[PDB]
């Protein structure tokens, strides 16, 4: 399967017209989160492609690791990786891993959806986070999402994440059997 990793922007009301970008320090008291959250595209509920495997506060931000598990999405993305000139137009020519490159380029942003900070003052009643989205627009923080077949390879691409932080992150990513997760709701047009 495919793993995704990166630092998140923390966003409340991601779809709404008033976009709030939270400071990490407002939500770190509610991390880590090791239970799976949906991974969608641009905060659209019907575009679930995978599940988060961990959200962790690290020295230099909030790091998310996840798996892309939708077979319909994986088949579509692989076919585009090998056959779509459009998908490959903004990628360097003739990459060895076109699928990884196309996802890295077209979906570079990871946004973590949170409740309003009004609710983070004192003590929230229900879950603080709702999902993570793969995003093309709205990126504030630096660094970009990395996609790979090997979770350890993905996390090790981030120099700002230490070997100690990487090991803590990977403890939870490997313990899960991706086959055990429910099938995301993404449907391919084809
Ligand atoms: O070729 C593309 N799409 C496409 C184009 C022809 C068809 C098609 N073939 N025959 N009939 N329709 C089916 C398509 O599927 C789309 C269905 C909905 O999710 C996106 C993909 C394309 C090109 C550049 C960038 C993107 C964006 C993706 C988002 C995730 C994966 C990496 C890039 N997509
Ligand atoms: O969801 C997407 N595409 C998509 C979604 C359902 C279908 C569909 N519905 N029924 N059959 N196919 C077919 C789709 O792709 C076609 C429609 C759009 O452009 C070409 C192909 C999507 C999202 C973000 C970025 C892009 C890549 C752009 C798209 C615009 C042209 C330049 C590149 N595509």
């Amino acid at each position: 399967g495919l793993y995704v990793g990166g630092f998140v922007d923390v966003v409340s009301c991601p779809k709404l017209e008033q976009e709030l970008y939270l400071d990490p320090d407002q939500v770190t008291d509610y991390l880590p989160v090791t239970e799976p959250l949906p991974i969608t595209i641009e905060h659209l509920p019907e575009t679930e492609v995978g599940w988060t495997l961990g959200l962790f506060q690290v020295s230099h931000g909030i790091f998310c690791t996840g798996a892309i598990t939708s077979p319909a999405f994986l088949e579509l993305a692989s076919r585009l990786a090998d056959t779509s000139h459009v998908a490959r137009a903004p990628v360097k020519n003739l990459p060895k891993e076109p699928l990884l490159e196309i996802l890295h380029t077209w979906l570079p942003g990871l946004s973590l959806s949170s409740i309003h900070p009004r609710e983070l003052s004192q003590t929230p009643s229900g879950p603080v986070f709702q999902h993570v989205s793969l995003c093309a627009l709205g990126r504030r923080r630096g660094t970009v999402a990395v996609y790979g077949h090997d979770a350890e390879w993905v996390v090790s691409r981030f120099s700002s994440v230490s070997k100690s932080e990487r090991a803590h992150i990977l403890q939870h990513v490997s313990s899960c059997r991706l086959e055990d997760l429910s099938t995301p709701n993404f449907v391919s047009p084809l």
